[PDB]
Parts: structure tokens; C-alpha cells; sequence
């Protein structure tokens, strides 16, 4: 008897109802009289109000039902919230389960604790007025709307027995984001993969508006969420005696069915794509605050989103209207004199671990495993001549992630936006194919690898495969996420949330356990100009994550294939930081043997004693190179230089860390003023080609002593179609550029270097003027390789 | 008798197909002998391929009975391409109806103009291969998909016999904007917009995956796009001989539907959102080239996106099966002798301005009226005294909107994200109200201003409403974008793909007329942290917008109320920019008059007079601030400093426009050497308060003589939770962290400024200590104002 509910138990959930309600209230508003002992004056209201109201009765409606179900069924679920102006509901809700007592003491269940406990609330040295990391169990900021469905299918991405309640609010449905996340449950195998229950809280209104899905007809609406693929059950009403029957019921029943779909396809028998049950909320926005304030409605309107009567310490009328409030869910009943829930509210309460605030999926740290790495050093190539041998840069890295893939299978995925396959990674199909979790036809085998047991994630939404990994890192669980770099704008306010995460959980938060590291590789970068992605692409994401610390987020620039192996290798082992690896998966020249590539990799930073001049003499210009095209632009130049000027000596540095440049001050990964000057010297110009925009090194590298002879080139503009030489003689990152750069700087070349500099200006014409003829680079070009 | 047609004009409907189809292939590969007079062999085809074929039919398909319908109809439509790769299929189409010819003399129509015409396509010194702005009839770049559904809205936001044809590929629908715009038909007012009628082409596949669409059951599909509001009707075959019945049967009948809509509509008998009719295609992608390659299955597959064959030179037998797939269109009764459409194709092309290619709207510059604006010195707050009157900053400015709106009743929309009441603009509801087009309740006009004739958006998704705005000008009209600066990441990459667009098209392309500017206002800054917008807001979007170059990009911070007017009326009559306005809504301290704020904005930058210290001397500082609530710190040290060093000259500056420190060599618009160190003096230090980060002002003002003396003060982090002066503080952005700046940078005043230093330590430490207190700054921090 599940769906039903006793007369006295309902009473029990009622209780828990108000008490959750009166503390959502009491955070907004009180700071010190917290049962109301006293009558309320204007000194125990927050001066400044901040806190959001209008979602809060609704989510702590869900927390009471769902627990429930946990006591009854011995369920766990994670409730991930999508409002997240709803953190007051949340926190009343932990505290009363006790998980936020025993996570932080000081707010304790008592009178002097719940003084405490609201006075915290949206407080200056206190917690935030959103689901920060502070937040028990929770994995989602909810401060940007959009991404809350995703992040709840990422968690039960390999949680069999997880369920994971995620709360929409109508107006986060809007956005685009979360348009594409319900199309999610395609990609989710019931027999491994736990079951998400999206909740759609439809209140009807957003901060000054009707929302979108609550002005179309119940009709449009149910056929809407049948064509996303789930089955939608309504509950709607505002009378609190009607809807704990309806919602209980509702509940019991979507569980059934979601236990009864896993049931199945764990069993074999039904492995096809099941209709997950959908829940729609038509609760009244606000609706236990006061009706009328000013004349205006404000129960179940826009009027009750955040503070339904902000001027109250100027007002006493409204002052009174608040103390009315508060007495409105009779206090005198729901907590004993010490000021700690009563019996009855304490024996509803989950036990332990089943509490969804305590639950340890939120805090997924605690789960997590290390990965079991295999020896990179056998999917190294063999470079017996740095410089002149050729081989593909991205084929090692998926042969390498293939050997992850069957070491790790249930702890470790790869998500990809259509392009694993343009990436040139299909090694990695050798094991384990694409999860497709639809309908199949015989021509799908021939061509593509789809299968229900699928290690790697494939859609084109960038939104939604950026959701999926975040959450499943947060779980505890590893990733490697492989896209293109002039697509990367895309997840832009994504990366800026999760790293806004892990800054305050690695600082602010102590009991929040080191998640896995969010590992981003980027390739078909801006200089190849391949035939996908739009012709004017940007490195403009490289420079939008530095402004992020260097202690939250790394970029790496791997030159050849080898240091990508390495790279790969050691952030699959780091833990909290957002790394970016920028390669390209053109055929290139190789310069790293395995050994090498891991000691380049271990300083992040190194002269290249190959490419270099002359050793034991100091150096007349010290050329430096970041990405991998502008490496090998570089090395021309060095070429051309070493073959026109016998005499002149050139240091050749190659960078991969970029936070490197960054002095030791502003990080401790940061390379010493000693170390820099001793790679750059103290007093010689320094040719820098990069890829990217040019002015990135200079804000690194500001601070360091020789920054006024640092002279950097990099990308500036993209012509609508060009050569990939044509395109860095635009740019001037040419190797024929580069070669004029440094007989400009150099001092003792510039009367020397002057009919020099008049033949390298001919080969760009010469190369030009051959590009737009034929519409391809001269074959010396493209079978360039170093001639020492 | 529409809806059939005739087995004769079928057959020049076919011959139109596969002449279109025809030009599509011969742009991809061929670079000589167009008509394949001579066999064909490898000094013909192109060295190297970037073209996309899959996609190309489709396009082409709908873009041939579109034009019947034309001609029967007398509609006029624009044809909005989703795809964007598809781009060889809208200029053959556009060749064949002579557009091409016309707007390009030399690509005429004949075998020399054919062979010209397929060289170009792809090539260096050639036009791109997605819908750049070089192609005729196009508003929509296609590059970066999911914004193809949105413009073809916002083309028709005004446009009342317009109807926009928006073809979207199925892999396109996946992305997370795409899903959302299509509840933009919600927006759309029957009585006075056009009509949009999106065609998705449902191919099956992407580059390498089944999409998601196709995948799912049909009914599962027809479901999903009524719950948007659409009625759907579906093509499906492979058999030409068949679609073509089909598919001019359905368009027919679709057209009827949207012209009975908007009738009844406009005749007033029935103002309810009607079903909007929408088309499916199920065709096969590349569904005429190769059957199968190198035995896989290439027509109708993954295979089938860009080049069927890439290895073409190589290989011969590839070259002949690549000459045996041109011959399957049979060109010999395609193209007369001279190489131009026989006399059965030109008698089924649309005449004069009628053709999708030519329609004057596609190149919306010609249509576009100048915005009659009201003088803006009739919304003026009255200043008697500078920085001593306080007023709000949004106010007037919602007012003057009023204006506009009132006296531009049809080419001017407001777009705000569901927070135009909370930007405190609500004196544009004194005239019109938003637009919703939903169902409604009586509770909505007490309280929010819903009509049909609205002239502002309002949806909370900015994908789709920046969408709207940039479709909206390019057609020719003018608009406002208010929003806040929080979410101004999500917008992020449309920005980028229309400053790339106003960029060619105002420099390459030479016959597209100047569209109007792209106004953006960024209200709540992150120095305020209201309610609203997550806890780490972030001000990097000025840094991204900062790296287009100030030709298409201007970066406007007023200080004031009626600063923030000027700005606004100047930037309403510019043509080709992206200009970013970054206001306050805060009731501020006010600073210039009404004709005082109209000469600093035409300066962009200058000296406040009533605030600087001494003139007729040498200034020992120079104070300068960009945005306005780091103006009020800045004034405050400023304040600070003459009441404790009375001898003490201080400069003060503030700069409106950001790009005005740019050199004059950078841009012509930026402040020449003399000018800028007639302001900024040659030799003393600059003490510089940026809303935003520090780093933005090194980057513009590096080049200048003065740089090294630049000390700027910016954002650098935000904590979980402050007050307005806390804020500052931790940025050391504060009134007093600025006076200590200058005590330690005055040469003279670090030995007789130890003890003030030391005071003013111990008020930030006292503020501190009472916000944390209290939760509230003191009241003398409030309601400060200039004392001088
Ligand atoms: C993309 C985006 N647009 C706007 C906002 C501003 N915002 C913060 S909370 C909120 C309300 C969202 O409404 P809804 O999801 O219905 O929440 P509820 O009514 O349950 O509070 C809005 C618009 C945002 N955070 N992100
Ligand atoms: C957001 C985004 N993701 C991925 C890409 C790369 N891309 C460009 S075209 C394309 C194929 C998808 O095209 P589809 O919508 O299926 O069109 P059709 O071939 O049916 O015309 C892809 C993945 C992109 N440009 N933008
Ligand atoms: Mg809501
Ligand atoms: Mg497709």
C-alpha cells in the first residue's frame, strides 16, 4: 500500500512540510528570535534580503515525499536542484534530516543552533544564497539556468541502483540547454545505468513573467514531454490536503515503473528504449507565503519570486504581516522547548546514509578511484631522428584511450560531439563502440559502431556533453572529453561554473573530497583550416580560461604526438584542476622519443638541444614556440637562419605548460625568476610564435624581467579560405616571417641580414602567388623536415 | 490546381533539380572543362577538396518548388539555410536564376562563367564554403549551427508579407539552441509578422552518427513538434519521380495554411495562436552521387556528408566514377552550346526582385529608415550640483526607450531576457507592452503587460533571444538588447559569428548595404551582486568582446545617469558595430548635465574639471576610472586624499569609451600620442580604477609612451557573499585601497603619508568588521557624495 498513505502519516509529512517552510522563511528573513519566543522587532530582521522564496515551498514539497519513499522502498536518491535560488529549502531540509548538524556543528538542533543556522543564511561570512558547494548534497550550483537535467544523467551514469530526482523550474525549461538535455534519456542504458525522475516544477511564472510551459495547453504540454521520450504524470492543485495524496501517489507509482523498466532490462528479456516517467508540478508559486501585500497578489504570481515583502524594518504594517507569516505554520507544534524537531518529525527521518543530503554520490570524491593507467610508453612511436620522421598525432592518444577504455569499464568514459571519428580516434572503437540506446539498422553495423554498451558518448548538443561529464566527475568517476577548438566558445559559461566549483570546494569547503580532474581536448585547431567548422575560427577560449587562476585550470600545448601521450597520461591522474589540452590531428613531424616527451612534460618547458645553435656560447635570440603548427614554423625559421647565417647561434625553447610564464608570485607552478631568465635570457630578444592571440603570453610573462624582449606572434585574423601556409603568412607566423623577425631584432644583423631579408620577402610573394594558381602549398612545403 | 502538377512541368522541375545538383558537384571538384566537353582528367579537378556534398540535394529540393510556388503564388520568401555547408547548392541555384550573374559580372552565365564559377568555389582568393555574406540572398552564416531557426523568426518579426522557408538539418536539432527556438512561434503575431515555415531535413545521419531525430520513433517525432506548437507534415522517399508529387503537394497545402492564418488573424475574427504548418523530409543525404565507393554504402549514409571520394587525383578509377557521376545529370540537355540553362529552364526561374537570391530583404541595408529618435535632453536628470544629486540610473533611460518606441511604431523591438522590469525599464510598458501571444489570465494585467501587439521580447532563453535581434537588423530594423552581465557568456558565441559577419561584409563584400549596429546593455554589474545572477559573476565578456578588433566591436561605461543617455542616443544611429553598454541599475551618484554628458561622450574621454584638483599645474597623480561604481571609489580616494594632503594636485579622468586608449595606429578612432599624453600626463603615475579585469587596460594602452607608469586597479575575484564595500575591498578596487595606491606611487608622499596609510588601513579594517556584524555597510558609506 505504497500509494496510499495513512491519515497520521500524512499528518507526520504535513509537519515536516511547515517545519521546512518555517525555516525556509526564517533564513530570508529573521536573524535572531528564531522560535518567535519573543514578538518579532526590527532588530531581529537581516538588513539586507536576499534570499529567493518563490521556489521554496515547492522543492521542499518533493524532499518530504521523496523521503518517504526512501524509508518505505530503501531507495537513494541525490535530488539534484535546478532553481538553486531554492538553497533555503534544501539547507531547512538537511538540517532537519540532521545531516547539516553533523556536517557542521555549530549549527546544531537547538534554539542557539537555529539562531545560528539563520543568521548564516545569505550573510556576509557566511553561506551563499544559491546551492554553493557548502551545500549538502549537492552537485549543482543552479546559479546559471540550463544545465540541471544534464548534470542528473551524468550521475546515474553508471550508479545501477542510483535514482536521481532532478526539479525544473518552467522558467530554466526555457533556456536551450536544458531544451536538448531531455533528449538525454536516448543515451541512458536502463540495464546499467541508473534511472533519472525529472520533476517539473510549473509554478507558472517566472521573477516578472508567465512562463513558456505554462501559457502552451495541457494537451501541447503532455504531447511534448511524450515526444522527448518519458511519459508525463500531472499533479496540480494548491490545497496541501489534496496534493500530498496526489503527489504521494504519483511518486509511488513512477518508482514502480522505473523499477520495473530496470527490472526488465537487467533481465535481459526487453532491451529497447522504455518511456521514463515524468512528473509535472502545477503548485502555486510561493504558495504558503501571504496572499495580498500591497493590494497585489502574491501567492501563485511573479510578485513571490525572492522576497515577497522586502521593506519590512521601515514598515511595521509589513512587519507584522511577517510575524503573521511565521506564526502560520504554528512553531509551538513542530519544534520542543530546546528547540530540536519534536518526535514525531525526528521518526520520518531517514537513517544514516539514505539521507539525500548525506548521500556519499553527492560527495563523490569519496568514491573515487584512481584510473588503472596502462604503460603509455608502448603506444609511443619511434622518433630515431627528432624532426624527420612523420606519423599522425591523434592515432597513439586513441589507441592510448582504447587501453583506458578496457582497464577501466565502468568508471571511465569518453564524450565526444560527433567527432571522435574526424578527431581520428577510432582505435578507440576497437573495444567499445557508441551508445545509441535507439532503434538500429543493418547498414549501422557496416558503417558506424553503436551499440546499448557504449563507453564513449556521442551529440551534437556541446551543452548537454558537457553536462553529462561535469556530473559524472562530480560522482567520482573519470573522463576525457575530445572536441574542436573552434567550437569551444560553446561550453564557455559551462567551464566558467565548474570552475568556479572546484575554486571554493578546494578552498572554502574542507569536507568536500578531491573529484576528478576535468580533462578537455581540443584539436583541428585554427591554423589546418579543415573542411568541418566555420572558416573564421578563434583561439579565443584559450585566453577566456586563463583569466581563471592557474590554480583551478592548466593548458597544455603539446608539440607531436609523444607529448600529447605524456600529457594525456598525467592529467588523467590529477584531481582538481580544468585541463586543456590544445593538439592537432594532422599528420605531423614527430620530435620526442617516448623518454624525452616525459622529461619535456615534467619540466613543462625545455630547450631543445637538437634545434639549438650552439651550446657553451650564449645565444644571439632565443626562438620559442607553444602550439605544434607554430612549432614547426619555428624550426623552418631556425632552418633558414642556421643555413643563411652560419655563424649566428639560436636557442630554441619549446613550451608546453603555458602557466609556466606566470612567476613563481602569482603561483608556485610557476617557473622561478632564476629558472625563466636562465631559459630566456636576462638581454636577448625572444621570438615567440604561438598559437593563439599573441597578447596571451605577454599578460603571463608581465611580470618577468626580460618581458620588455619578448616579442610574441600569433593569431590575428582568418581570411574567408587560405593554404595552411597562405593562412600564417596572414598572420605572420611564417617561417619566412619569423626569419625576418629575427634579423630585425638581432643587432648585428641588421646591415647584414639586408639582402637576406629581400629573399625570404620574395619566397612569401613566391608562395602566395603559387597558392592562389593552384590552391595548394608547393610540395617542399608540406615535406619540410629538419635538414640538420 | 495547385497541389498537383503537370507531368510537363514536373519535368522541368527536374531538370532544374539535376542542373542544380549538377553546378553542386562541379563546384566541389571540378576546376576546368565545366560542360565535360573533353574527357575528364586529374589537371581538371581541384588539388584540394573542402567542399560538403550531403547535404546538397536537399537543399536543392526544396529550393526548386519553393521557386514554383513563387511564380504560381507571387509570395515572396528568403530561404534561411540551417545546414550552412550546404552552400554549393544555394549559389547553383542562385547561378541558374541569374542572381549570381548580375551580382557577380563575372561569373556570367556560359561556359567561360561556368568555369569561372566552379574555380572559385573553396579556393584560395575564392569564396568560403559555408553562407558567408559573399553569398547572394543569405542572412545566416550557417557555421556554427543552431541559430538557423531563430533568424529565420527574427527575419519576419516585422514583415507582414513575408514567409521565411528555414530549412534545418536534423543533425542541427540536437544543439541546445535549435531545441529552444522553436517555441518561438509563441512570439510570432499572425496579425502583423510573417510567417516562418521551417523544413527539417531529416537526412538520418551527421558527419559519422545517426542523428537523434531520425532515430526516433515516427510517432514519437509527430508528437514532439505538436507539443512545440507546430502541425506537422511529412515528405518521405527516395524516388525523385515520387517526391516530386509529394513534396509539391505538401508545400501547396502548407502555404494555404499560413496565408488562411494570417488572414483570419488580420481580419480580427480569430486572435488565438494557431498551429503553424511544418514540413519533415525523410529524403536519402546525397541522394544522387555514388552508390557505393570502396564497398560501402555511401548514398544515404554518414559517408555521403562532404566528399563522397577525397581521393580523386590519385586514384583513377575514382576520377571515373566521379565522370560517370557527372553524366548521370546529363548536362548535354541541361546547357545549350554557349553553356547557359536552356530556354525550359529559364522559363520556370521567378522574375525581377521576386527570386529567394534577389529579394531585397536577405540584403536588409537597402530597406533600412533611419530611427526617428527624440532629443534625449527631454529625459535628463537635472545635476544643480556635480556628485552630489543622487538619482536612478535606468530610469531616464527606460523613458527615452518609451520614446522610441512611441514614435517608431514598426522598426523597433526591445529584447530583454525576462528581466526588463527588474533592469528598472518599466516606463516602456507606459506605451506598449510585452508581446505573448499564450493563453492568459486576469491576474496577468494586474500585474504584467502581456498584449499581442507588444513591442518587447521577453523569453528567458538568450540563444534564441539574441537570435531574434540579429535577424532583426540584418533585415534592416533597429533594436536594444538589455540584459545582464552575469549571462552575457551565453550569448558568447553568437556574438562572435555576427562580428564576423558585420566584418566581411563591411570590408569584402562590396553590395551589402550597412545594416543597423547591434546594441547590447549590460545592466547589475558584478560589483553590486544583487539578488539576481549567480554569486561569481564575471565581467569577461567585455575581455572576449575585446578581441575583435575596434572596427566592428565599441565598449561604452557610462558613469552616470545621463551619460548612460548619450550613449544610447549615439549608439542608436550607428550602423555596422556591436556596442556594448555596460550600465548600473543602482540608484547612483550623478555627475554631468545634460550638455556636460554630450560633450564627454563625443570626446569619449576627458578631465572632470570640478573634480581634478589644481589646473594651471603639473598634477602629481592622475586618478582616472572607466566604469561608474568604480567612479564613485575613485572620486572617494580622490575625496580622501585633498581633505588629508591639501597640497596634493590631482588629475582626475575618466574614459567612456574603453577603445579611445587604443593608439591612434591600432585604429583611427583611438586617441592620437599627443592627445592621449596631453590627458594622461607623460611622466606621473596613473592610478586607474576598471570595472573588469586590470589586465584589459595593459592590453590597449601598451603601446603608449606612459604605459609603464600605468597602475590599474580591476576585478580579480569574487567571495561567496558581500556587501557593496566588501566587494571592493577584496579587489582592492575600495576608496581607501585607492588612496594607499597613490601614497605608495607619489614619489613625495611615501615619507609624509606614512601615518594617513595608517589610518586608512584601520578603516577598512573597521568596515570589515561591521559588515560582518551587521550585514550592511555603515551609512555614511551610502550615502556619500562629493564634499567639494
Ligand atoms: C540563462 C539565465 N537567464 C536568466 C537568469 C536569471 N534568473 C535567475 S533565477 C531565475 C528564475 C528562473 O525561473 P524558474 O526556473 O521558473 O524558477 P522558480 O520560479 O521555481 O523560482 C532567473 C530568470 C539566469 N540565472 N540564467
Ligand atoms: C555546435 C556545433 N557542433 C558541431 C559542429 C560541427 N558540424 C558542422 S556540420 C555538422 C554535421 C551536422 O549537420 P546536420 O544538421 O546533420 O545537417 P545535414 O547534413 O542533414 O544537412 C557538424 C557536426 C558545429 N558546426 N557546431
Ligand atoms: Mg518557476
Ligand atoms: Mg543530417
Amino acid at each position: 500500500d505504497i500509494a496510499t498513505l495513512s491519515p497520521n502519516e500524512q499528518a507526520a509529512i504535513d509537519a515536516w512540510w511547515r517545519a521546512a517552510n518555517y525555516l525556509s522563511v526564517g533564513q530570508i528573513y529573521l536573524r535572531d528570535n528564531p522560535l518567535l519566543q519573543e514578538p518579532l522587532r526590527p532588530e531581529h530582521i537581516k538588513q539586507r534580503l536576499l534570499g529567493h522564496w518563490g521556489s521554496d515551498p515547492g522543492l521542499s514539497f518533493v524532499y518530504v515525499h521523496l523521503n518517504r519513499l526512501i524509508r518505505r522502498l530503501d531507495l537513494n536518491l541525490i535530488y539534484v536542484t535546478g532553481p538553486g535560488h531554492g538553497a533555503p529549502a534544501l539547507l531547512a531540509n538537511a538540517w532537519l534530516e540532521g545531516t547539516y548538524s553533523e556536517v557542521y556543528p555549530n549549527c546544531q538542533q537547538s534554539t542557539a543552533g537555529l539562531q545560528q543556522f539563520f543568521k548564516q543564511f545569505s550573510f556576509p561570512g557566511g553561506i551563499g544564497s544559491h546551492c554553493t558547494p557548502e551545500t549538502p548534497g549537492s552537485i549543482h550550483e543552479g546559479g546559471e539556468l540550463g544545465y540541471s537535467l544534464s548534470h542528473a544523467f551524468g550521475a546515474a551514469l553508471d550508479n545501477p541502483d542510483l535514482i536521481v530526482a532532478c526539479v525544473i523550474g518552467d522558467g530554466e525549461a526555457e533556456t536551450g540547454p536544458l531544451a536538448t538535455s531531455w533528449h538525454s534519456n536516448k543515451f541512458l542504458n536502463p540495464a546499467q545505468d541508473g534511472a533519472v525522475l525529472p520533476i517539473l516544477h510549473l509554478n507558472g511564472y517566472k521573477i516578472a513573467n508567465p512562463t513558456l510551459l505554462s501559457r502552451i495547453s495541457h494537451e501541447e504540454l503532455r504531447s511534448l514531454f511524450i515526444g522527448y521520450g518519458y511519459e508525463p504524470f500531472f499533479v496540480e492543485g494548491n490545497d496541501p490536503a489534496i496534493l500530498h495524496g496526489v503527489m504521494a501517489s504519483t511518486l509511488a507509482t513512477c518508482v514502480q515503473k522505473i523499477q520495473a523498466i530496470q527490472a526488465a532490462a537487467r533481465s535481459g528479456e526487453s532491451s529497447d528504449r522504455p518511456m521514463w516517467p515524468m512528473i509535472v508540478l502545477r503548485t502555486p508559486k510561493g504558495w504558503t507565503g501571504p496572499a495580498t501585500i500591497k493590494g497585489h497578489v502574491v501567492e501563485g504570481s511573479w510578485r513571490s519570486h525572492q522576497v515577497p515583502m522586502a521593506d519590512v524594518l521601515t514598515n511595521p504594517e509589513h512587519l507584522q504581516l511577517l510575524e503573521d507569516w511565521l506564526r502560520s505554520y504554528r512553531p509551538e507544534e513542530l519544534f520542543d522547548a530546546s528547540g530540536a524537531p519534536v518526535a514525531e518529525l525526528q521518526a520520518i527521518a531517514p537513517i544514516g546514509d539514505r539521507r539525500m543530503s548525506a548521500n556519499p554520490v553527492t560527495n563523490g570524491g569519496l568514491l573515487r578511484r584512481a584510473l588503472t593507467l596502462p604503460d603509455f610508453r608502448d603506444q609511443a612511436v619511434s622518433v630515431p631522428a627528432p624532426g624527420k620522421s612523420r606519423a599522425d598525432s591523434t592515432r597513439p592518444l586513441g589507441q592510448f584511450l582504447r587501453e583506458v577504455i578496457r582497464h577501466n569499464p565502468d568508471n571511465f568514459r569518453l564524450f565526444g560531439p560527433d567527432e571522435t571519428a574526424s578527431n581520428r580516434l577510432d582505435a578507440v572503437y576497437e573495444v567499445t563502440s557508441k551508445v545509441w540506446l535507439g532503434d538500429r539498422i543493418p547498414e549501422d553495423e557496416d558503417g558506424g559502431h553503436l551499440s546499448d554498451r557504449g563507453r564513449v558518448m556521442e551529440i551534437l548538443s556541446e551543452h548537454t556533453l558537457e553536462g553529462w561529464l561535469e556530473a559524472y566527475l562530480l560522482t567520482g568517476r573519470h573522463g576525457f572529453f575530445a572536441t574542436y577548438e573552434a567550437f569551444a566558445h560553446v561550453i564557455d559559461s559551462m567551464v566558467n561554473q565548474h570552475a568556479k566549483w572546484l575554486d571554493v570546494s578546494k578552498r572554502e569547503v574542507d569536507w568536500r573530497a578531491p573529484v576528478s580532474s576535468l580533462n578537455i581536448l581540443l584539436s583541428s585547431t585554427v591554423w589546418r583550416q579543415d573542411h568541418n567548422g566555420f572558416s573564421h575560427q578563434d583561439p579565443g577560449f584559450i585566453d577566456l580560461v586563463t583569466n581563471k587562476s592557474a590554480r583551478v585550470t592548466r593548458i597544455y600545448l603539446p608539440p607531436d604526438a609523444n607529448c600529447l601521450l605524456s600529457v594525456a597520461d598525467h592529467c588523467l591522474r590529477s584531481t582538481d584542476y580544468i585541463n586543456v589540452i590544445v593538439a592537432d590531428k594532422q599528420s605531423h613531424l614527430q620530435y620526442l622519443d617516448a623518454e624525452a616527451a616525459a622529461r619535456h612534460c615534467a619540466k613543462g618547458i625545455g630547450i631543445w638541444d637538437w634545434a639549438s645553435n650552439d651550446q657553451g656560447a650564449s645565444p644571439d635570440v632565443v626562438i620559442a614556440s607553444c602550439g605544434d603548427v607554430v612549432t614547426l614554423e619555428a624550426l623552418a625559421a631556425t632552418a633558414l637562419l642556421r643555413e643563411h647565417f652560419p655563424d649566428l647561434k639560436i636557442r630554441f625553447v619549446n613550451v608546453v605548460d603555458l602557466f609556466r610564464l606566470q612567476p613563481d608570485t602569482e603561483h608556485p607552478h610557476g617557473l622561478s625568476d632564476r629558472d625563466f631568465d636562465s631559459l630566456f635570457t636576462v638581454d636577448k630578444p625572444i621570438i615567440f610564435n604561438f598559437h593563439g592571440y599573441p597578447w596571451l603570453i605577454h599578460k603571463l610573462a608581465y611580470r618577468r624581467h626580460n618581458h620588455n624582449n619578448l616579442h610574441v606572434r600569433g593569431y590575428k585574423e582568418v581570411g574567408n579560405i587560405n593554404t595552411p601556409l597562405e593562412l600564417a603568412i596572414r598572420n605572420q607566423v611564417d617561417r619566412f616571417n619569423l626569419a625576418i623577425d629575427v634579423i630585425d631584432r638581432v643587432p648585428h644583423l641588421r646591415d647584414r641580414g639586408a639582402h637576406v631579408k629581400e629573399w625570404l620577402k620574395d619566397q612569401i610573394h613566391d608562395h602566395i602567388q603559387y597558392a592562389y594558381q593552384e590552391g595548394i602549398d608547393r610540395p617542399e612545403i608540406n615535406q619540410w623536415q629538419w635538414p640538420f
